[PDB]
């Protein structure tokens, strides 16, 4: 079922918290990006001594997937060690809008099983696109 | 009046379109960031041969203002040569959320006088903050 | 410095796989670990140009996400008359994860190449030591 | 290379002005134009670390937004035992707007300094030539 699959994706994103490279913030974030073909891509945040070159977990998952030729995504899970479900930052929301349909579901996870259901469009309303370039 | 001030800010953002450094996209964006003290900061997008080091007009305005000690913002105008009012990208929305109140008004401008009224919260719902760091 | 044709092939083959709808300027990377495992990178652009990710960083983000921490070589290729140059942001990510002396091979069109290292590309590198 | 105390003062004074609630690691910059006009930079962090902007880039974004295109010197200061090092991203922005030979002065605590140039900090610099 869709709910049982979502729990395996949640597990993938939560396990990513243990793989994060965060020696400066000590704030791990995990992601599970799911393709239309069923393949999952796990993302971690990856920091840099120069903070601005840090890459978020959500973007790591997209860059992994897109590098393998993936262009059709059906779900994204993001997890954090947070009392409420973790929130993707605006930069990640913009990468999500580049590759995903507006109505693609996004599940946000925090500690102690808390979750929030949303979509790409709800996280980034009136999204900037390539339309006018 | 608030509406007459908003038109001077709109003019500032539109004039910024002529100052943009966009030799690669040729897509200028202008910004007018207004402080509680009445001071305005004009932003332009500034590209780099390595595209990822490009800085948006909205962020240029914030970096100018914050570098002068500004921490209290009351309005942001963003303008583009676009048929509908220009949309700030997610990265800019995240910088807006760092420094602005959720309900701070944002005016988006396109060509031929088209405008859209919104706020920091509406552009970036459920915003990620420093709360859990 | 050792240079395997597989590594060159990995970086050049990536040129056809890049996500570059805005620049049409593909960049390819092959990042090699101590075990010999290879990670291919492509540049991945965004309608907001400043969210673009370079091929070199894509390769590092892939490898680091799989737990790799020991790198022995990086090949970078472009469709360029001289060997392609990694940008400064990529050089800083390379310095995060690689030894100063780790070899780097830069490739352009028609077989032009240039051999260098992490330290030569980023002298007097900024590190975390004073944070 | 000419070095004015005003420029050093501008970069060091910026250390007290930085927006660094996450690292508490301030960086200051003084960017000088041909006309002698100076632009002060600070690093400006973000709760999402990857949206942080460096002091060097803040100075360039300020100057370029005011129409400046001719730069003659960059001073960068940190509270560091050795002169602070610009990160690779900053070096790439410097290469966008500065001559290869434009002088750069790096400053640390207790008056330690190091003189360099844009080209020495970013050898074999990537440019727009093949786009
Ligand atoms: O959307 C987001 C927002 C933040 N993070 C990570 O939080 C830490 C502190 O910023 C950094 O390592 C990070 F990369 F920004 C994500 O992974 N995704
Ligand atoms: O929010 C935004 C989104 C895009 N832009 C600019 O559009 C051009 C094409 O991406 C680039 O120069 C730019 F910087 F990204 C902004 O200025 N602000
Ligand atoms: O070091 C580098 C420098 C540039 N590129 C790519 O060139 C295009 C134009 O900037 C963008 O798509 C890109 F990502 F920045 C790399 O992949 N690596
Ligand atoms: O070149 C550089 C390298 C780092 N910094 C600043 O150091 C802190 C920790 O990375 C961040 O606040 C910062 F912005 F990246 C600069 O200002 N310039
Ligand atoms: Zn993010
Ligand atoms: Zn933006
Ligand atoms: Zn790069
Ligand atoms: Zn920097």
């Amino acid at each position: 079922s869709m709910a049982e699959l979502k729990q395996e994706w949640i597990n993938t994103a939560i396990e990513a918290l243990d793989k994060a490279y965060v020696p400066y913030s000590h704030f791990p974030v995990g992601a599970c990006l799911v393709t239309e073909s069923g393949k999952i891509y796990q993302g971690i945040n990856i920091e840099n001594a120069s903070f601005g070159l840090t890459n978020c977990a959500e973007r790591t998952a997209f860059f992994k997937a897109v590098s393998e030729g993936e262009r059709s995504f059906t779900h994204l899970v993001v997890a954090g060690h947070t009392p409420d479900p973790i929130s993707p930052c605006g930069a990640c929301r913009q990468v999500m809008a580049e590759f995903c349909a507006p109505d693609m579901p996004v599940t946000l996870v925090g500690d102690n099983g808390v979750t929030k259901a949303t979509t790409v469009r709800e996280l980034l309303p009136y999204a900037f696109t390539e339309k006018d370039l």
